[PDB]
């Protein structure tokens, strides 16, 4: 790919998106979304982090032929709500709960096109559920579930296996967080892949070291 956006296919239907920014000082660094495809149709997971990421991405789908029907955004932050503005123009539907709505309008940014008004909400009938587990990384993160390949989607709410701390935390509720992850660990047991919203793809294992990550941090 470019320097901007890299595809990789996890199954058939099912790629994962990586966009990069320069964040001395680690350089390029990658945040992860989701397209999900359903015959004709193409689904965005998070917005790519840059502009640039996201028209590379709109290019990338409607060169298969797909039409992008929607997006659900998983957090108020750029890496995953970046560009509702440009979606919003192209008319393409933004899905974002109450709580992510709130948090976006509070910080001077465009809403969604269409709100999640409830905890639970099919995204993608029979393809994408998405799931509000409560607060830990931002009081409104959303995981997203994908029962015909067993993946979940944990955005920023999930920590890599390797990262040794919760990365941003000035919009985190790291008491809450624990409890949250218990929920989603209790609801996923059949999950085969879960996508941090940075770095590598792994088992449940993320979900564990996640909520540990957490538990200490509140010492
Ligand atoms: C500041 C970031 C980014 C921000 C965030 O989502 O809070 C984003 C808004 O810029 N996501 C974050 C997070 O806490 O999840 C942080 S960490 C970032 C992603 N992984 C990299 C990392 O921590 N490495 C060890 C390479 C940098
Ligand atoms: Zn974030
Ligand atoms: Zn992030």
């Amino acid at each position: 790919g470019t320097k901007e956006l890299k595809l990789k296919k996890l199954s058939d239907n099912v790629y994962q998106h990586i966009s990069y920014k320069r964040v001395e000082p680690w350089g390029l660094i990658g945040a992860s979304g989701l397209v999900v495809i359903n015959g004709t149709e193409a689904h965005m997971i998070d917005t790519p982090w840059t502009t640039q990421g996201t028209k590379q991405l709109i290019e990338w789908i409607e060169a298969k032929g797909l039409t992008i029907k929607s997006a659900v955004v998983t957090h108020f932050h750029e890496d995953a709500s970046g560009d509702i503005p440009l979606l919003n123009d192209l008319k393409i539907k933004t899905y974002a709960t109450s709580l992510t709505n709130k948090l976006l309008k509070l910080n001077q940014k465009e809403v969604s096109s269409d709100e999640i008004s409830s905890n639970t909400f099919e995204f993608i009938d029979g393809v994408a559920s998405v799931f509000y587990p409560g607060a830990g990384h931002t009081e409104d993160n959303i995981v997203v579930w994908l029962p015909n390949e067993k993946i979940l989607f944990g955005g920023c709410f999930v920590k890599s296996l390797k990262n040794k701390n919760l990365g941003y935390t000035g919009d985190a509720n790291i008491s809450e967080w624990p409890n949250s992850m218990q929920k989603v660990i209790n609801r996923y047991p059949d999950a085969k892949l879960v996508v941090p919203g940075h770095g590598e793809v792994g088992d449940v294992s993320l979900l564990k070291h996640t909520q540990a990550l957490a538990l200490s941090a509140a010492a």
